[PDB]
RNA sequence: ACGAAUCUCUUUGCCUUUUGGCUUAGAUCAAGUGUAGUAUCUGUUCUUUUCAUGUAACAACUAAUGACCUCAGAGGCUC
């Protein structure tokens, strides 16, 4: 048991995002450079608009999503336990957090 | 009882608005009246300071505005 370190947790991240990496280019199959300029020394790369967009996309997919799987998580955890006496919201997430430790 | 994806749900992980010093626990757990000072309101006294009927005849007012012309705003004329 226990908890998972850093580095275990960012190659699951990085595993996990490769699947849905997977699985977009199997939705899309389903359906159907270098240049070094010598004078600044500046580096550019051409790339798709379209993987830049849905990178961008999936970002903010992704920030919508947690921020969602965590405010039902705040509106379920208020209408949980009203047991304990308690004065305003911060008492209660932290006379909860008293319960963790135990 | 192994779905390639979305939503809803359960459990671990995360705690994600999740107690921000000090010292003699920093110190104490007590009726009315009397006096002094400031402020407000009322009363009295003293002083100082703010003005000047009717009729007839004559004169002024209802300076400003509009327009035209000359000179480089003023001058003249009319309404």
């Amino acid at each position: 048991r226990g908890g998972i370190s850093y580095d275990q947790l960012a190659k699951l991240s990085y595993e996990k995002t490769l699947r849905n990496l997977a699985t977009q280019t199997q939705n899309s199959s389903k359906q159907d450079k270098v240049q070094k300029d010598t004078k600044t020394g500046k580096i550019t790369i051409a790339d798709d608009d379209k993987l830049v967009n849905k990178l961008a996309v999936s970002l903010q997919s992704e920030s919508k999503k947690r921020y969602e799987a965590r405010k039902r998580q705040m509106q379920n955890a208020k209408t949980l336990y009203g047991v304990e006496s308690f004065i305003n919201d911060k008492n209660k997430q932290f006379n909860e957090k008293l319960s963790r430790e135990s």
